[PDB]
DNA sequence: TGTGAGCGCTCACAATT
DNA sequence: AATTGTGAGCGCTCACA
């Protein structure tokens, strides 16, 4: 048994829409008739079903977001951001979080966000051109918002300028002096993985450089200190290397440590995220910066703009930058 | 205007209850008038609108999360495997972040929580005794699961066993030959750092053993690091330190090697949580293995025999591993 | 395999002063 | 011309011609 509307109706000795005549703010009420409803529902704690005023017609902003899975660590700052400024303009945020592989799985968190009624999806899964598509087919007349799709890819999305990124990581190594540069890609089952990876080597061939080594990592740490391993004991060794998240540099610049050469001086690494942790590495990591904040702060704004049918339609690009530290020099 | 009950009433030709046995699956296997109704419904991609389908009364358990801010580690893994094991179960959990600070702000999310109408919410905020008290009391006729206050606390708990963390941490440094020991604590505002401090206290003290110095982390890499980097440049030295978070470990590792002297066998560091990164700091840290995914995996079956009345109230501990790596 | 309830609200607006 | 009360029904599930 859970307080009605009528409730606070018998108690206060008015109707029922009177009360939601005041729980909603709304015009005309005499301000002295008000006490009585403001008070009664004090006196009972009158939390008003959203699940009843959904279905009654209140139009609420409610943004649905098909997400990778939150352990990961962008897909979670972005949710965060997305949380928050939801909060920030009176938007509420129900999550479907993609745990499964592929586009299946994916469409699912999409098919039970559009069960609860949402006035527009943020897709922040991996989605290949045609599939993106697919996907965005099946957002019923609601707008639909692409985090992780390629700038190509004909929808709507946002990414931080992988271009840009790459461009000031290659720009830098080459202007440094470096010939011999390895590159470790992220998990190339991820777009954003992959187009790093594309970036690079469009302004390393930009450069007349050909990258010595090439692998990839799952994003782990783990992964990019294994996969600099792979690499320095087949022999291959380069005087720098481009990583494609902050967390794999480490991993690298773990190898290339116990492997018993420096960091910076023998072996440079340019990082990619400028997260928290990076700015206490050993020796501090060269990055590029991601503002997650920015990224779901925007990615919002969009959302709502568009379920507004705003004329702000396909893709944009987020600016980055480059986080001069301690791992390039001399 | 979306696909209605009352449209696949008159397209396959029947009413709105038997589309409703269709998509329920509940008693009987109503013949090949199934085959119509399937082909019906997915033609105009009709998806049952589960706002109509709470109000109506539809028996799904639906979990409320008042949770500190996704941005910082350790919450952001537990809701992670919070709505993994839920899904796991087919329940579906709706998360409200806390950003303002104090017991207000956790009083509201658990406020706008309760219109969602949960069937009982997981609070990992960090809350004082009397506050949680009051947290659980706002949680009306639904069951409360707390995940950031104290063993000590009268509600229902789910915590590391601080106790033994903070015990191996220790008992293992000490069991190295160690005396002159320092610690970096989580920011004193969260209940689990006061838990780790205390244990260490506790322990430190059950060896005879007094700290040349005690610093206040607010678990970010950086304050780790300004924080160790402030003691040292004080002069106080230790063998060891017993930090909060593998994170602030990191910075004090920085700070120890940018200062001039071996991480490990100048001075020891254990840290605390086993995050993914930490088997890769260089050197590889030390620290107490906290399972996340455990936690938020028990946390969603508790509140679920919480909320049907399988009476196990009160609190539960859960284990803790020490990772031996190599910086002791 | 159908019909007539009612879940808690918000919208029309018609009814009270 | 101030107010408030009363009539739909939004979509669905529950118990029984
Ligand atoms: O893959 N992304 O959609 C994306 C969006 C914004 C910023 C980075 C990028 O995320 C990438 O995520 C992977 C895991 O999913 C790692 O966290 C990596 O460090 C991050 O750069
Ligand atoms: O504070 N906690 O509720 C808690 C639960 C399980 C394990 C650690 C502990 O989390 C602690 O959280 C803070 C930020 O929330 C840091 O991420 C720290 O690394 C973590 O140990």
């Amino acid at each position: 048994k859970p307080v009605t509307l009528y409730d606070v109706a018998e108690y206060a000795g008015v109707s029922y829409q009177t009360v939601s005549r005041v729980v909603n703010q709304a015009s005309h009420v005499s301000a002295k008739t008000r006490e009585k409803v403001e008070a009664a529902m004090a006196e009972l704690n009158y939390i008003p079903n959203r699940v009843a005023q959904q279905l009654a017609g209140k139009q609420l902003l409610l943004i649905g977001v098909a997400t990778s899975s939150l352990a990961l660590h962008a897909p979670s700052q972005i949710v965060a951001a997305i949380k928050s400024r939801a909060d920030q303009l009176g938007a509420s945020v129900v999550v479907s979080m993609v745990e499964r592989s592929g586009v299946e799985a994916c469409k699912a968190a999409v098919h039970n966000l559009l069960a609860q009624r949402v006035s527009g999806l943020i897709i922040n899964y991996p989605l290949d051109d045609q599939d993106a598509i697919a996907v965005e087919a099946a957002c019923t007349n609601v707008p639909a918002l692409f985090l992780d799709v390629s700038d190509q890819t004909p929808i709507n999305s946002i990414i931080f300028s992988h271009e840009d990124g790459t461009r000031l990581g290659v720009e830098h190594l080459v202007a440094l002096g470096h010939q011999q540069i390895a590159l470790l890609a992220g998990p190339l089952s991820s777009v954003s993985a992959r187009l790093r990876l594309a970036g690079w080597h469009k302004y390393l061939t930009r450069n007349q450089i050909q990258p010595i080594a090439e692998r990839e990592g799952d994003w782990s740490a783990m992964s990019g200190f294994q996969q600099t391993m792979q690499m320095l004991n087949e022999g291959i060794v380069p005087t720098a290397m481009l990583v494609a998240n902050d967390q794999m540099a480490l991993g690298a610049m773990r190898a290339i440590t116990e492997s018993g050469l420096r960091v910076g001086a023998d072996i440079s690494v340019v990082g990619y995220d400028d997260t928290e942790d990076s700015s206490c590495y050993i020796p501090p990591l060269t990055t590029i910066k991601q503002d997650f904040r920015l990224l779901g702060q925007t990615s919002v704004d969009r959302l709502l703009q568009l379920s507004q049918g705003q004329a702000v339609k396909g893709n944009q690009l987020l600016p980055v930058s480059l986080v001069k530290r301690k791992t390039t020099l001399a």
